[PDB]
């Protein structure tokens, strides 16, 4: 009773955190399109320059997504769990 | 005593992590308040061609928020282990 | 052999949920580092207002990085994490 007690609340938790993880990510990937509509908006204003980057004489910053690797071990890991709830109840 | 360790290392590592993610909350939201502030910069600029997105000639991104979702899940995760260390004393 | 399954299985995924961290860490910092590009670069357009925030008529936000806090606490998770498989096998 015990041990399954405390697997299914291992389960139950990283459920829970995966899920909080996912809503990490949403903010992310959304805040992310607005950012980069930002730099293109302000590459657009300075196109003259060059762009805002060479405006500001400036090395250039760029975003790195890991959307896909996210939300693929999420998943992956939220299908584990459904299989562990199912070989706790056999 | 075995299982009050393990449940315990559960506890101190949901609690761990939790923190983390309230930690990456914590980022998202201030860094949001920085782009949304430079969006509204960058529509004042092209007032005139009607904002940003208009100027653009793109579909307009917004930021889908989700701080108080996130937050309350933690700080439900967070009064759950309270109670657990409480019961693994008990 | 149950004890040591679950307790494997508890590090495992907090393995695999701290590497998930570190990419949302990993995200915000990259994203981070273009958004205060995009500030400068509005405050730059708008040096003769005194900066965006000004021409805005605002309150100015600024960015809180907690960056180094994230990423020594995964650090020392994955460190422990280490140890304990160690003494699972000892
Ligand atoms: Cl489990
Ligand atoms: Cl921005
Ligand atoms: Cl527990
Ligand atoms: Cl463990």
């Amino acid at each position: 009773t015990q041990y399954t007690k405390l697997s299914h609340q291992l389960i139950s938790d990283v459920q829970a955190i995966s899920s909080t993880i996912q809503d990490l990510q949403d903010q992310v990937d959304s805040l992310a399109e607005v950012v980069l509509q930002n730099r293109r908006g302000l590459d657009l204003l300075t196109a003259e320059q060059g762009g805002i980057c060479l405006a500001l004489q400036e090395k250039c910053s760029f975003y790195a997504n890991k959307s896909g690797i996210v939300r693929d071990k999420i998943k992956n890991l939220q299908d584990d769990l459904e299989r562990r709830r199912r070989q706790l109840i056999d």
